Order: C-alpha cells, then structure tokens, then sequence
C-alpha cells in the first residue's frame, strides 16, 4: 500500500444536491428528509453585501422566491426559516435518497470530504482539514457556496462543514449545518483576518508512523525527548501544543509500529531543526498534518464503509 | 479558489461494486448489464501463484465455483470467460444501476479516479496517474484487487484501469477492462521490473498554469527559450520529451494566462538547475506531475458532472 489523500465515497451525498435560486443568485443546497439547508446569503444582492440585514432581507422575501431545483424536477417550497448563517427551506417531498445522518461541529485539526458543487451538481471530491485558525484550504470557485464538508462513520453520513465564502487570502470560511461559522468570520464583504495558521503536530506525527508503516524510516535517529522539552520546539515552528491526549491517541499507531511516541517527537524535532536536505517523506519535501491518527488507521489498516 | 489533487464523483461506480469469491480468494468485481469483471488471479491458491496455467485452473472451474455477492443479494452465475487477465461472470440479473459506460485505454500521463474497495465495499477515493513506466502509484492493501479507476465525462463513466498487483516497490500494476495489462507486468509472483519512472514534462507545466492562475508567481523570469533547448535539459532531469501536441494541449491554459508555453519552459528549466531554495508552489516543496492540462481547466473553469 502507498499512501494518498484520500476522500470518503460521494454517492450518498450527491442524492442529496439541489440548486437554490433567488433573484439572479443561484447556490447548492442540502436535502435532508422535507428541509434544503443553505447559505442564508443566497437572499443579498450586489448592494446589500457591504453590510446587509438579514432579517430584514427575509421579510421581503416569501416561499415562492425560492427556486429549488432537484435535477429537472422543481421542489414545492412551503416553508423558510434563518438558523445563524443557515436557510432551511421545508419542502413538499422528502428526499427518497436521504442517508442515514448527523450534524456534527469537528474541533480544529479534524479533516472530511468535501464533495465541490457547482448548480446543484457535484463536480469532485477531495479531503481537507479544519485548519487551527477555523479556515479551510479548499478548491472552490464562484457558484460552490452550499457545496459540504462530511466524513463516513458506519452507513452514517456526519455533515460537520457548508462552504459560505473565500477571504482576502483565498482561503475558506463556512458553517456546520447549524449555521455556526467556523471561526470569527461574518456572511458580510468586509475586512476580516484569518490568523496565524500553525502546524497540526499530532497529524504530522500519524503521517511520520504512516511513513514507517510504509517502510519509509531514514529519519527515525538515536534519541528520545519528554512533551515539556518538544513542546518547546513545536512553538518556535509554529506548531500546536502536543497533549497527553494526543500521545493516547498516536496509541493504536505506537503499538502497529514498536516505536515510542516520544522516539517519534525526537525524530520530528531534529526535521524541524535540519530541514529535510532535499529529501522526501511518502513523496513530498514538506511535512504533511492533513491526515488524523483515525485517517492513518483507516488507510493503513483498511477500514471500508 | 485554491488547487487540490480533485478525484470524480464516486456515486455511479459504488453502486457497481460486488463481492467475487473462489475458493479462500475474494476480491471486488465490476457489475455491468449482466457481466461482472474481476481479476483472473481470483482462480488461483497458494500454490499456483509462482507458475500458474489459468487456462488449465480455469477448466477445474463451474459457474458454482464463483460466489458473487451484490451486498446481502446473492448473483446466480450462468456464464464465465477469460479476456486476456480479467475473468467475465455472466449473470442472471442485469445491475439496475448500470451508469452509461465505456472501457478506453488511456496513455501514460493521463489520470484518472481510483475508488479503492475491500470485499466489494468502497472504501475511498482519490486521483492518480498512469506513470511513463505504466506504473500508479495508490494506496492499496490485501483485498483491493478488482478497485478500479475511472474518469466522467458527461453522464458517461470511463473505466480506464482495475488494480491486479503490488510490484517489490510498493507500486501498483493493473489492465483495462479488457483485461491487457499497463506495461510488461505479469499474474504471476515473479520477479518484475517497473522501469525508470520520468517526471510528466506537460503534466508540470499545466500545475506552473495552475499556481500562476492562483495568483502563485515567483518562479516566473525573464527568460524564453526552443523545445529543443528546453528537452535538452528535461531529458537531463530524467523528464518526458516535449511535443508541439504537447504545446499545443496547453493553448488554453497559455491564452487565460498571457503566458507563451515556452517562457514557462524557461521557468521550468530555471526551477530544475536552481531547486526551490525551500520555497513552495500550491503549498508544495516539490514539482506536481500528477495534474493534465484537462485536470487544471476542469478545477479552474470549474466542469460539473
Ligand atoms: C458563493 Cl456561490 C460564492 O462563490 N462566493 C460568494 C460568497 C459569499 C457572497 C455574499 C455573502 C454575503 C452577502 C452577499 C454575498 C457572495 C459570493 C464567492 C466569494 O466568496 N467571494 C468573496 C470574495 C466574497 C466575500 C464576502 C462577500 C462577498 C464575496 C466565491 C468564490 C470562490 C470560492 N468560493 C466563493
Ligand atoms: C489482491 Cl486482493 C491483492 O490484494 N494482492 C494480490 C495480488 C495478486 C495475487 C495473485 C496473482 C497471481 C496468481 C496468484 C495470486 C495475490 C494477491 C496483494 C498483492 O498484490 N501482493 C503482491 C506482493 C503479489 C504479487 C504477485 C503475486 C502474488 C502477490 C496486494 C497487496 C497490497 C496492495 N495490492 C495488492
């Protein structure tokens, strides 16, 4: 086995894309049983972005504004409401293809699926990850707001991400499903700061087992360290604190491996200190933490769905 | 939006994924109309891998012998072949979902989707790319023989390759679904040679489009230069010559850029004799083979499907 980035199967999530329109704005929406979830930015328009009211852009607004299209079927609205930063339109039908689901708020450093949308109908799929300043490095283009972020556990689909906008950055802000925006971002055109974005230590450290795994070790050395003193080192890079937590976590990854967490610490602090001289790591000259310990197990052990 | 390495949909091809059994052997088949296609080797024991006569095990062998589990739903088999490496169980019931489909021999360089699979179960998805070697390099384990990969166009499904074996090198060998095999590559467990896997000359320069298109542009210089003088140095570097179909391709890309391939050919041959100096493009320390000139304007026009 190599070692990719790799996304959940999409079939359950496309039978459950609809285009939602209103005025000349057309975006993706989420069918879950009678409700089409989306973003509630779908009611401005071009002058109502520097700082619109939504409330009082939804009273101007009735059922029939709302242009649901299932394919080339149109779906009867009969009913609207604003959750946050999220529209749910009751509709007349229930998605016969719903899937078994949850909504889910994943903490930073946690990655998914995003299945890219454009006119209610699925164009790719890749993974990312929550990144610690709550933004997203995606690949969306203009029409993919609506387009969502899910990870497959058992035949449950958990919903955890809807994409909302791109910063100044080109970078990517949304909601969970409740409409709770990841981070401090607002459904506004105005000024807003991503921050410093640090490096996700622990998934660089299921990536460094995943390495071995593969049989891919030159940088494994001779010592060993405590959390205290690479804790010391990770800050200096840029990196987030490692927890105890996390070493219980690398468990399962310790064991398969025979190596020490901490033995591993000392092999990622001496990279952090020499860089890699031009060599590579699972064929990349970068150290990767877009992949979990889970990511690693189901990968590395072959978890289907 | 941003660049990521982007896999198809997978919801037309899960829903033609099956269980082929055979003795203690069970590896996935392709249900299409009423033929499931699979990996001969399926036929084959412990003992009979070194030097095996399909042709002979294959008389051993009854309609009965082979078990097809569609799920939980049992498949009565009425008929099998052997096309060249693959094994056709003609079936009593045609696959409802059957998708529009063609079986196409793609060219080293191309790409294509990979849903890797265990006991007739998606697991995964991602994109990768027939290597010059007629080498993939994905992320399979024990059970994944008869995952396929796949690209869409329009509503059509065109399955490309079905994963057979792992080489010495932790590479992957396969066949079209004609069941010829990508390169020189064998059924047996006999040792065999990829050869010198090249870099994606073209592939390369459609990601230097991609990172300029993003806005990613310091590698750009001053400089122009021939296809024979730039070949004179990719051949060096152990990369794929450059054709004027191969300049051609990336007409599209040059004309959205303002960029003459070949000023990007002198970008290119300055990033080769000079390395990054630890700097990235798309977030990368390395130079990405792994994205067509289609792959780019796709992800960056943004195709739906
Ligand atoms: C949605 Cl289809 C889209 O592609 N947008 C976009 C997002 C949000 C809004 C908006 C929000 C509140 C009130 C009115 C309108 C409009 C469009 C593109 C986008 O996000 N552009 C950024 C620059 C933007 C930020 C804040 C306000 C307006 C626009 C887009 C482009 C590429 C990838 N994703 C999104
Ligand atoms: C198929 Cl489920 C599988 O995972 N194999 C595998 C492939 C082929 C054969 C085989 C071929 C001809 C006759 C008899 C048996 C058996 C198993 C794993 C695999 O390919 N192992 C390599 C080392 C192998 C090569 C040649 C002959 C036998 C074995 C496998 C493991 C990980 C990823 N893909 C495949």
């Amino acid at each position: 086995s190599g070692f990719r980035k790799m996304a959940f199967p999409s079939g359950k999530v496309e039978g459950c894309m609809v285009q939602v329109t209103c005025g000349t704005t057309t975006l993706n929406g989420l069918w879950l049983d009678d409700v089409v979830y989306c973003p509630r930015h779908v009611i401005c328009t071009s002058e109502d972005m520097l700082n619109p009211n939504y409330e009082d852009l939804l009273i101007r607004k009735s059922n029939h504004n709302f242009l649901v299209q299932a394919g080339n079927v149109q779906l009867r609205v009969i009913g609207h409401s604003m959750q946050n930063c999220v529209l749910k339109l009751k509709v007349d039908t229930a998605n016969p293809k719903t899937p078994k689901y949850k909504f889910v708020r994943i903490q930073p450093g946690q990655t998914f699926s995003v299945l890219a949308c454009y006119n209610g109908s699925p164009s790719g799929v890749y993974q990312c990850a929550m990144r610690p300043n709550f933004t997203i490095k995606g690949s969306f283009l203009n029409g993919s707001c609506g387009s969502v972020g899910f990870n497959i556990d058992y035949d449950c689909v958990s919903f955890c991400y809807m994409h909302h906008m791109e910063l100044p950055t080109g970078v990517h802000a949304g909601t969970d499903l409740e409409g709770n925006f990841y981070g401090p971002f607002v459904d506004r055109q105005t000024a807003q700061a991503a921050g410093t974005d640090t490096t996700i230590t622990v998934n660089v450290l299921a990536w460094l087992y995943a390495a071995v795994i593969n049989g891919d070790r030159w940088f494994l050395n001779r010592f060993t360290t405590t959390l205290n003193d690479f804790n010391l080192v990770a800050m200096k890079y840029n990196y987030e604190p490692l927890t105890q937590d996390h070493v219980d976590i690398l468990g399962p990854l310790s064991a398969q491996t025979g190596i020490a967490v901490l033995d591993m610490c000392a092999s990622l602090k001496e990279l952090l200190q020499n860089g890699m001289n031009g060599r590579t790591i699972l064929g990349s000259a970068l150290l990767e933490d877009e992949f979990t310990p889970f990511d690693v197990v189901r990968q590395c052990s072959g978890v289907t769905f």
